[PDB]
């Protein structure tokens, strides 16, 4: 269909519509849900798209890159095992080891960008406890990253919260400021309301959720 946006949106526009921080009481962590914990998001990228492409840590520490030719490469936390993803969506696996003629100036850029990450980015969350990026863009606002799972992730800029929205859980996962990790059920969001910050995120979500589905 098309990878769980429409079953976002519509979950978005449910909690939006049910107005949650538009209360005088709230108890935002009565909607938190431990059954909702998502398995993977983006704990590290980095945007150069100009010449390269765009390179990027799960969670799990595997690392990949979608590249300008729209094929991506993953390489999984063993160092070794590869994903490559054609730009039909056609999948094959190899290993760096096999050392790959077809693939060398690939796997070679793949590392530069597991490098930089690795001793240069701070991972989003990491004191807590496999899909592709199948698209992604900027605004001057946060970048938007959509996984092969449906998930949505959205970093914002300047107080480098974020929010990762999982359509199969329909639950929402929140890291603040202080780097805290939080996981909502949306039903739950709309029963029991949330504080004015978090409600306008997923405001700013579903209008990114729009702009994944209108391109």
């Amino acid at each position: 269909m098309d990878c769980h946006l429409s079953d976002m949106l519509q979950q978005l526009h449910s909690v939006n519509a049910s107005k949650p921080s538009e209360r005088g009481l709230v108890r935002q962590e009565e909607a938190e849900d431990p059954a909702c914990i998502p398995i993977f998001w983006v704990s590290k990228w980095v945007d150069y798209s100009d010449k390269y492409g765009l390179g990027y840590q799960l969670c799990d520490n595997s690392v990949g890159v979608l590249f300008n030719d729209s094929t991506r490469l993953i390489l999984y936390n063993d160092g070794d095992s590869l994903q490559y993803i054609e730009r039909d969506g056609t999948e094959s696996y190899l290993t760096v080891s096999s050392h790959p003629n077809s693939l060398m100036k690939k796997i070679t850029l793949l590392k530069y960008f597991r490098n930089y990450m690795s001793e240069h980015l701070l991972k989003a969350g990491a004191n807590i406890t496999l899909p592709y990026l199948r698209t992604w863009f900027r605004t001057r606002s946060a970048i938007i990253l959509h996984l092969s799972n449906g998930s949505v992730q959205i970093n914002f800029f300047q107080d480098h919260t974020k929010l990762i929205l999982c359509p199969l859980m329909a639950a929402v996962t929140y890291i603040d400021e202080k780097r805290d990790f939080r996981t909502y059920r949306l039903s739950l969001l709309e029963e029991y309301g949330c504080c004015k910050e978090l409600a306008s995120r997923l405001r700013y979500a579903r209008t990114m959720v729009d702009k994944l589905l209108s391109s």
